[PDB]
Protein backbone atom coordinates (compact mmCIF):
# COMPACT_ATOMS: atom_id res chain seq x y z
CA UNK A 1 0.00 0.00 0.00
CA UNK A 2 1.94 3.00 1.18
CA UNK A 3 5.34 4.17 2.07
CA UNK A 4 5.94 7.04 4.37
CA UNK A 5 8.52 9.71 3.64
CA UNK A 6 8.63 13.14 5.27
CA UNK A 7 8.66 16.87 4.46
CA UNK A 8 10.51 18.92 7.08
CA UNK A 9 9.65 15.99 9.38
CA UNK A 10 5.92 15.87 8.51
CA UNK A 11 4.80 12.49 7.19
CA UNK A 12 3.90 12.26 3.54
CA UNK A 13 2.11 9.17 2.08
CA UNK A 14 3.52 7.56 -1.12
CA UNK A 15 1.63 4.86 -2.96
CA UNK A 16 3.05 1.50 -4.07
CA UNK A 17 6.54 0.23 -3.52
CA UNK A 18 9.80 1.64 -4.85
CA UNK A 19 11.42 -1.14 -6.96
CA UNK A 20 14.09 -3.15 -5.01
CA UNK A 21 17.39 -4.71 -6.02
CA UNK A 22 16.68 -7.82 -7.99
CA UNK A 23 13.19 -6.77 -9.29
CA UNK A 24 12.45 -6.34 -12.99
CA UNK A 25 11.52 -2.64 -13.44
CA UNK A 26 8.32 -1.92 -15.44
CA UNK A 27 8.56 -0.43 -18.92
CA UNK A 28 7.14 3.00 -18.90
CA UNK A 29 6.28 5.69 -21.35
CA UNK A 30 7.07 9.29 -20.57
CA UNK A 31 7.14 12.59 -22.41
CA UNK A 32 10.53 13.89 -23.74
CA UNK A 33 11.30 17.49 -24.45
CA UNK A 34 10.08 17.34 -28.18
CA UNK A 35 6.78 16.00 -26.84
CA UNK A 36 7.46 12.47 -28.21
CA UNK A 37 6.67 9.48 -26.08
CA UNK A 38 9.83 7.62 -24.86
CA UNK A 39 9.79 4.08 -23.48
CA UNK A 40 12.33 2.71 -21.03
CA UNK A 41 12.82 -0.06 -23.64
CA UNK A 42 14.32 2.56 -25.98
CA UNK A 43 17.36 2.54 -23.68
CA UNK A 44 17.86 -1.23 -23.94
CA UNK A 45 21.53 -2.31 -23.45
CA UNK A 46 22.37 0.86 -21.40
CA UNK A 47 22.22 1.34 -17.65
CA UNK A 48 19.76 3.99 -16.42
CA UNK A 49 19.85 6.33 -13.48
CA UNK A 50 16.34 7.46 -12.69
CA UNK A 51 16.52 10.65 -10.70
CA UNK A 52 12.89 11.14 -9.64
CA UNK A 53 11.83 14.38 -7.83
CA UNK A 54 8.74 16.58 -7.02
CA UNK A 55 9.73 19.53 -9.30
CA UNK A 56 12.79 21.03 -11.11
CA UNK A 57 11.46 24.46 -10.09
CA UNK A 58 12.17 23.85 -6.35
CA UNK A 59 15.57 24.05 -4.81
CA UNK A 60 16.64 20.60 -3.77
CA UNK A 61 15.26 18.95 -6.93
CA UNK A 62 17.31 21.51 -8.96
CA UNK A 63 20.44 20.69 -6.97
CA UNK A 64 20.03 16.98 -7.79
CA UNK A 65 19.75 17.65 -11.46
CA UNK A 66 22.90 19.81 -11.58
CA UNK A 67 24.68 17.14 -9.57
CA UNK A 68 23.69 14.18 -11.66
CA UNK A 69 24.41 16.19 -14.82
CA UNK A 70 27.97 16.83 -13.64
CA UNK A 71 28.29 13.09 -12.66
CA UNK A 72 26.78 11.74 -15.92
CA UNK A 73 29.96 13.03 -17.58
CA UNK A 74 32.18 10.22 -16.39
CA UNK A 75 29.54 7.39 -16.33
CA UNK A 76 30.06 4.45 -18.65
CA UNK A 77 27.25 3.09 -20.76
CA UNK A 78 24.56 4.96 -18.81
CA UNK A 79 21.75 7.39 -19.41
CA UNK A 80 20.63 9.71 -16.65
CA UNK A 81 16.89 10.27 -16.73
CA UNK A 82 15.41 13.22 -14.79
CA UNK A 83 11.78 12.39 -14.13
CA UNK A 84 9.01 14.40 -12.61
CA UNK A 85 5.56 15.86 -12.91
CA UNK A 86 6.97 19.12 -14.36
CA UNK A 87 5.69 19.77 -17.96
CA UNK A 88 8.38 18.97 -20.44
CA UNK A 89 8.52 22.80 -20.99
CA UNK A 90 9.70 23.61 -17.42
CA UNK A 91 12.27 20.83 -17.54
CA UNK A 92 13.85 21.96 -20.73
CA UNK A 93 13.81 25.64 -19.69
CA UNK A 94 15.79 24.70 -16.57
CA UNK A 95 18.29 22.47 -18.37
CA UNK A 96 18.65 25.03 -21.17
CA UNK A 97 19.12 27.90 -18.65
CA UNK A 98 21.64 26.03 -16.55
CA UNK A 99 23.61 24.50 -19.43
CA UNK A 100 22.74 20.97 -18.26
CA UNK A 101 23.26 18.92 -21.50
CA UNK A 102 23.89 15.40 -20.20
CA UNK A 103 20.58 14.51 -18.56
CA UNK A 104 17.47 13.43 -20.44
CA UNK A 105 14.34 14.98 -18.97
CA UNK A 106 11.06 13.07 -18.98
CA UNK A 107 7.61 14.21 -17.87
CA UNK A 108 4.61 12.29 -16.45
CA UNK A 109 2.43 14.72 -18.49
CA UNK A 110 1.45 11.52 -20.32
CA UNK A 111 2.35 8.07 -19.03
CA UNK A 112 1.40 9.04 -15.41
CA UNK A 113 0.84 5.38 -14.26
CA UNK A 114 4.59 5.43 -13.98
CA UNK A 115 4.25 7.00 -10.51
CA UNK A 116 2.13 4.10 -9.40
CA UNK A 117 4.41 1.47 -10.94
CA UNK A 118 7.52 2.93 -9.38
CA UNK A 119 5.93 3.57 -5.98
CA UNK A 120 6.59 7.35 -6.01
CA UNK A 121 3.03 8.78 -6.20
CA UNK A 122 2.32 11.17 -3.35
CA UNK A 123 -1.36 10.53 -2.51
CA UNK A 124 -2.15 12.98 0.28
CA UNK A 125 -1.64 16.55 1.36
CA UNK A 126 -0.36 19.64 -0.47
CA UNK A 127 2.02 17.52 -2.60
CA UNK A 128 -0.61 15.01 -3.82
CA UNK A 129 -0.23 14.46 -7.58
CA UNK A 130 3.65 15.02 -7.55
CA UNK A 131 6.29 12.26 -7.43
CA UNK A 132 8.31 11.81 -4.21
CA UNK A 133 12.12 11.97 -4.24
CA UNK A 134 13.77 8.75 -5.27
CA UNK A 135 16.66 7.21 -7.13
CA UNK A 136 16.48 4.03 -9.05
CA UNK A 137 19.38 2.53 -10.93
CA UNK A 138 18.68 -0.11 -13.62
CA UNK A 139 21.03 -2.38 -15.58
CA UNK A 140 21.04 -2.90 -19.38
CA UNK A 141 18.02 -5.17 -19.12
CA UNK A 142 16.02 -3.15 -16.51
CA UNK A 143 16.92 -5.01 -13.38
CA UNK A 144 17.14 -2.81 -10.30
CA UNK A 145 20.74 -2.58 -9.11
CA UNK A 146 19.95 0.18 -6.57
CA UNK A 147 17.09 2.18 -5.08
CA UNK A 148 16.51 4.83 -2.49
CA UNK A 149 13.21 6.35 -1.45
CA UNK A 150 14.59 9.50 0.20
CA UNK A 151 13.25 9.66 3.77
CA UNK A 152 13.27 13.43 4.01
CA UNK A 153 12.03 15.12 0.83
CA UNK A 154 13.94 18.31 1.78
CA UNK A 155 17.24 16.45 1.44
CA UNK A 156 19.20 15.38 -1.64
CA UNK A 157 19.49 11.69 -2.60
CA UNK A 158 22.64 9.76 -1.98
CA UNK A 159 24.58 10.29 -5.27
CA UNK A 160 27.61 8.22 -4.38
CA UNK A 161 25.75 5.09 -3.30
CA UNK A 162 23.56 5.30 -6.41
CA UNK A 163 26.40 5.49 -8.91
CA UNK A 164 28.48 2.83 -7.02
CA UNK A 165 26.09 0.29 -8.41
CA UNK A 166 27.40 1.23 -11.91
CA UNK A 167 31.02 0.26 -11.15
CA UNK B 1 -15.64 17.08 -29.00
CA UNK B 2 -14.38 20.33 -30.57
CA UNK B 3 -11.57 20.96 -33.06
CA UNK B 4 -9.05 23.81 -32.95
CA UNK B 5 -5.68 24.00 -34.74
CA UNK B 6 -1.93 24.16 -34.09
CA UNK B 7 -0.06 25.65 -37.04
CA UNK B 8 -3.07 24.63 -39.12
CA UNK B 9 -3.17 21.03 -37.88
CA UNK B 10 -6.47 19.93 -36.24
CA UNK B 11 -6.30 19.27 -32.54
CA UNK B 12 -9.33 17.82 -30.74
CA UNK B 13 -10.46 19.29 -27.48
CA UNK B 14 -12.91 17.38 -25.35
CA UNK B 15 -16.00 18.92 -23.91
CA UNK B 16 -17.61 22.17 -24.83
CA UNK B 17 -16.44 25.58 -23.83
CA UNK B 18 -19.19 27.20 -21.80
CA UNK B 19 -21.18 29.77 -23.75
CA UNK B 20 -22.76 33.08 -22.80
CA UNK B 21 -25.75 32.47 -20.60
CA UNK B 22 -24.40 29.16 -19.11
CA UNK B 23 -23.71 28.66 -15.45
CA UNK B 24 -19.97 27.78 -15.27
CA UNK B 25 -19.00 24.81 -13.16
CA UNK B 26 -17.49 25.28 -9.66
CA UNK B 27 -13.87 24.18 -9.97
CA UNK B 28 -11.11 23.59 -7.46
CA UNK B 29 -7.53 24.23 -8.61
CA UNK B 30 -4.08 24.44 -7.04
CA UNK B 31 -2.70 27.87 -6.06
CA UNK B 32 0.97 28.85 -5.69
CA UNK B 33 1.13 27.80 -2.02
CA UNK B 34 -0.30 24.32 -2.87
CA UNK B 35 -3.63 25.11 -1.25
CA UNK B 36 -6.78 24.17 -3.12
CA UNK B 37 -8.76 27.16 -4.41
CA UNK B 38 -12.47 26.94 -5.38
CA UNK B 39 -14.21 29.21 -7.90
CA UNK B 40 -16.74 29.92 -5.16
CA UNK B 41 -13.99 31.64 -3.18
CA UNK B 42 -14.30 34.46 -5.72
CA UNK B 43 -18.07 35.00 -5.22
CA UNK B 44 -19.23 38.56 -5.99
CA UNK B 45 -16.24 39.28 -8.21
CA UNK B 46 -16.03 38.97 -11.97
CA UNK B 47 -13.36 36.48 -13.11
CA UNK B 48 -11.31 36.35 -16.23
CA UNK B 49 -10.12 32.81 -16.88
CA UNK B 50 -7.03 32.93 -19.05
CA UNK B 51 -6.57 29.28 -20.07
CA UNK B 52 -3.51 28.18 -21.97
CA UNK B 53 -1.20 25.18 -22.76
CA UNK B 54 1.84 26.24 -20.69
CA UNK B 55 3.36 29.43 -19.35
CA UNK B 56 6.81 28.23 -20.43
CA UNK B 57 5.86 28.63 -24.12
CA UNK B 58 5.86 32.05 -25.89
CA UNK B 59 2.21 32.69 -26.84
CA UNK B 60 0.93 31.61 -23.41
CA UNK B 61 3.53 33.86 -21.70
CA UNK B 62 2.55 36.89 -23.85
CA UNK B 63 -1.10 36.52 -22.79
CA UNK B 64 -0.26 36.28 -19.10
CA UNK B 65 1.83 39.41 -19.28
CA UNK B 66 -0.90 41.25 -21.24
CA UNK B 67 -3.75 40.21 -18.96
CA UNK B 68 -1.55 41.21 -16.07
CA UNK B 69 -0.98 44.76 -17.44
CA UNK B 70 -4.76 44.91 -18.22
CA UNK B 71 -5.85 43.48 -14.86
CA UNK B 72 -4.79 46.68 -13.08
CA UNK B 73 -7.56 48.80 -14.61
CA UNK B 74 -10.26 46.16 -14.12
CA UNK B 75 -13.07 46.83 -11.70
CA UNK B 76 -14.22 44.18 -9.23
CA UNK B 77 -12.44 41.41 -11.14
CA UNK B 78 -9.81 38.75 -10.57
CA UNK B 79 -7.70 37.44 -13.43
CA UNK B 80 -7.03 33.72 -13.11
CA UNK B 81 -4.25 32.27 -15.21
CA UNK B 82 -4.98 28.59 -15.61
CA UNK B 83 -2.98 25.73 -16.99
CA UNK B 84 -1.52 22.23 -16.46
CA UNK B 85 1.81 23.85 -15.53
CA UNK B 86 2.81 22.92 -11.96
CA UNK B 87 2.13 25.79 -9.51
CA UNK B 88 5.95 26.13 -9.27
CA UNK B 89 6.37 26.87 -12.97
CA UNK B 90 3.57 29.46 -12.74
CA UNK B 91 5.13 31.06 -9.68
CA UNK B 92 8.72 31.14 -11.16
CA UNK B 93 7.38 32.90 -14.20
CA UNK B 94 5.24 35.50 -12.48
CA UNK B 95 8.03 36.26 -10.00
CA UNK B 96 10.75 36.56 -12.61
CA UNK B 97 8.55 38.81 -14.76
CA UNK B 98 7.08 41.01 -11.99
CA UNK B 99 3.57 39.90 -12.86
CA UNK B 100 1.86 40.60 -9.60
CA UNK B 101 -1.87 41.12 -10.57
CA UNK B 102 -2.79 37.67 -11.87
CA UNK B 103 -3.59 34.63 -9.69
CA UNK B 104 -2.10 31.42 -11.10
CA UNK B 105 -3.97 28.10 -10.73
CA UNK B 106 -2.91 24.63 -11.74
CA UNK B 107 -4.74 21.46 -12.80
CA UNK B 108 -2.19 19.48 -10.73
CA UNK B 109 -5.33 18.56 -8.81
CA UNK B 110 -8.87 19.36 -9.71
CA UNK B 111 -8.20 18.05 -13.28
CA UNK B 112 -11.98 17.55 -13.98
CA UNK B 113 -11.80 21.36 -14.69
CA UNK B 114 -10.40 20.68 -18.19
CA UNK B 115 -13.36 18.54 -19.17
CA UNK B 116 -15.92 20.76 -17.42
CA UNK B 117 -14.64 23.79 -19.32
CA UNK B 118 -14.20 22.14 -22.71
CA UNK B 119 -10.39 22.75 -22.84
CA UNK B 120 -8.79 19.30 -22.47
CA UNK B 121 -6.39 18.50 -25.26
CA UNK B 122 -7.10 14.95 -26.10
CA UNK B 123 -4.86 13.34 -28.74
CA UNK B 124 -1.49 14.27 -30.12
CA UNK B 125 1.66 15.83 -28.78
CA UNK B 126 -0.33 18.34 -26.66
CA UNK B 127 -2.47 15.66 -24.97
CA UNK B 128 -2.76 16.28 -21.20
CA UNK B 129 -2.54 20.08 -21.65
CA UNK B 130 -5.41 22.65 -21.85
CA UNK B 131 -6.24 24.31 -25.13
CA UNK B 132 -6.10 28.12 -25.38
CA UNK B 133 -9.29 29.79 -24.20
CA UNK B 134 -10.69 32.81 -22.35
CA UNK B 135 -13.89 32.54 -20.33
CA UNK B 136 -15.24 35.62 -18.57
CA UNK B 137 -17.55 35.02 -15.54
CA UNK B 138 -19.94 37.35 -13.69
CA UNK B 139 -19.91 37.74 -9.85
CA UNK B 140 -22.20 34.73 -9.65
CA UNK B 141 -20.44 32.47 -12.24
CA UNK B 142 -22.56 33.07 -15.28
CA UNK B 143 -20.66 33.23 -18.57
CA UNK B 144 -20.52 36.72 -20.02
CA UNK B 145 -17.92 35.89 -22.72
CA UNK B 146 -15.95 32.91 -24.09
CA UNK B 147 -13.54 32.22 -26.87
CA UNK B 148 -11.92 28.93 -27.76
CA UNK B 149 -9.00 30.15 -29.82
CA UNK B 150 -9.18 28.57 -33.25
CA UNK B 151 -5.43 28.58 -33.81
CA UNK B 152 -3.35 27.78 -30.69
CA UNK B 153 -0.28 29.78 -31.88
CA UNK B 154 -2.30 33.01 -31.80
CA UNK B 155 -3.15 35.12 -28.73
CA UNK B 156 -6.70 35.42 -27.46
CA UNK B 157 -8.85 38.51 -28.08
CA UNK B 158 -8.10 40.50 -24.99
CA UNK B 159 -10.22 43.47 -25.94
CA UNK B 160 -13.38 41.58 -26.64
CA UNK B 161 -12.96 39.53 -23.45
CA UNK B 162 -12.64 42.57 -21.23
CA UNK B 163 -15.42 44.47 -22.99
CA UNK B 164 -17.84 42.14 -21.28
CA UNK B 165 -16.76 43.61 -17.97
CA UNK B 166 -17.93 47.18 -18.76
Amino acid sequence: MTQTVHFQGNPVSVAGKLPQIGDKAKDFTLVAKDLSDVALSSFAGKRKVLNIFPSIDTGVCAASVRKFNQLAGELENTVVLCISSDLPFAQSRFCGAEGLSNVITLSTLRGADFKQAYGVAITEGPLAGLTARAVVVLDGQDNVIYSELVNEITTEPNYDAALAALK
